[PDB]
């Protein structure tokens, strides 16, 4: 409408409709392919998704040098694209074999860089995606739950097309979403106005020092959110690495244990969109901690619930609670940090808490959680972080902040107005 014969949006909007559809092919049918197609050490998938998460926190970082001292020129985001025209190469010729032909450390090392456009571009193409929704007026939000169908579409068509031949798809997301989700750029902009004609305006800035840090540090508040972000997430995190095997076995053929978990995935959309509606509301009278301990409560159920599975029915409806928790946890780490924090500071926090300390909680984690389903396969290792998840959740009803207890509107309102 005030879009239609706005270009930019059909270009970013479209871009952002292939950029997730990809996502929607590598990232839930990972552990199918990596262990199913390959064959792979239920603990050394674990030394996979664990120098996964070692760069993605080596990147989401110096992404952000260039996210932003790049501003408008496409430079970076066009490696990431370029990287992603080979997403076959890469797979089929490369880390399949390197992985495989059990060279393996020296193989996910070398291959978790293809996990760079992805861990630390996603994040990035979405990032230049809304400086441009400025520049040429679009609701953002309206070009970017345009990327929600592409990858709700990803899920549903890739396991379908998975399973009758893994081959043909790393060859679809290499062209149907790479020569595009990359030609979709002869095609921009770059013009210094829209903005201010020198600097007063252009794209939204922040800071993180060392103080800023050094002063959370001196935080015992964010030090019991560094508690449930280390506790109840990172662990959750781990969880979902491998569990779309452990899903895959409650059925039939594997080769139909995929397509049904491609399906309950699709539907998330078809769920958490509606779930994201009200979300706010709720979490803005419920109040910040309380979502997210009804995050943990439900993540924690979740991990224990999946302890006790025998049948398919029940692991298809543990794959779809991770819906309902998602929302009530990014919207409530949000009206929580916020309603919890300087937000001078927030930038940081996000930093320090949420990258640099989960991604390593997880660097670790996720290979004992390996050699856990190992030496206990997986429900057995499910009942312990079910646990630990849990149980740091207890503990979070009385560490995290509670709904404002020194200031309920200048620390709790404030913000708000
Ligand atoms: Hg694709
Ligand atoms: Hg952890
Ligand atoms: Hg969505
Ligand atoms: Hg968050
Ligand atoms: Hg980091």
């Amino acid at each position: 409408m005030y879009y239609l014969k706005n270009t930019n949006f059909w270009m970013f909007g479209l871009f952002f409709f292939f950029y997730f559809f990809i996502m929607g092919a590598y990232f839930p049918f990972f552990p199918i392919w990596l262990h199913d197609i390959n064959h792979i050490s239920k603990s050394d998938t674990g030394i996979i998704f664990a120098a996964i998460s070692l760069f993605s926190l080596l990147f989401q970082p110096l992404f952000g040098l260039l996210s932003d001292k790049l501003g408008l020129r496409k430079y970076l985001l066009w490696i990431i694209t370029g990287m992603l025209v080979m997403f076959a190469p890469f797979f089929i010729f490369i880390f399949g074999p390197l992985l495989q032909y059990n060279i393996l450390v020296g193989s996910i090392v070398g291959g978790i860089y293809l996990g760079f456009c992805f861990n630390a571009g996603a994040p990035a193409v979405e990032a230049f995606i809304e400086k441009v929704s400025r520049r040429s007026n679009f609701e953002f939000g309206r070009a970017r739950m345009f990327g929600c169908v592409g990858w709700a579409l990803g899920a549903s068509i890739v396991g379908i097309m998975f399973t009758i031949n893994n081959q043909f798809v790393f060859w679809l997301g290499s062209g149907c979403a790479l020569i595009l989700a990359v030609l979709l750029f002869f095609a921009k902009t770059d013009a210094p106005s829209s903005a201010t004609v020198a600097n007063a305006v252009g794209a939204n800035h922040s800071a993180f020092s060392l103080k800023l840090a050094l002063e959370l540090f001196r935080q015992p508040k964010l030090w019991f959110l560094s508690l449930y972000v280390i506790g109840v997430s990172c662990t959750y995190d781990v969880f979902d690495q491998q569990f779309a095997n452990f899903f895959t076995s409650f059925f039939a053929t594997g080769e139909q244990g995929t397509r049904v978990f491609g399906y309950v995935t699709t539907m998330g959309e078809l769920l958490n969109a509606s779930i994201m509606f009200f979300a706010p509301l709720i979490i803005n009278r419920i109040g910040g901690k309380n979502a997210l301990l009804l995050a943990g409560t439900i993540m924690s159920v979740r991990i224990i619930g999946s302890s006790f599975a025998t049948s398919a029915l029940e692991v298809v409806i543990l794959k779809t609670l991770h819906m309902f928790e998602v929302p009530f946890l990014l919207v409530g780490c949000f009206k929580y940090i916020t309603s919890q924090f300087e937000v001078r500071f927030s930038a940081t926090i996000y930093l320090v808490c949420f990258c640099f300390f989960k991604q390593l909680a997880m660097i670790f984690m996720s290979v004992l959680a390996g050699n856990m389903y190992e030496s206990i396969g997986f429900q057995g290792a499910y009942l312990v972080l079910g646990l630990v998840a849990l149980g740091f959740t207890l503990i979070s009803v009385f560490t995290l902040s509670g709904p404002g207890p020194l200031s309920l509107l200048r620390r709790q309102v404030n913000e708000v107005a």
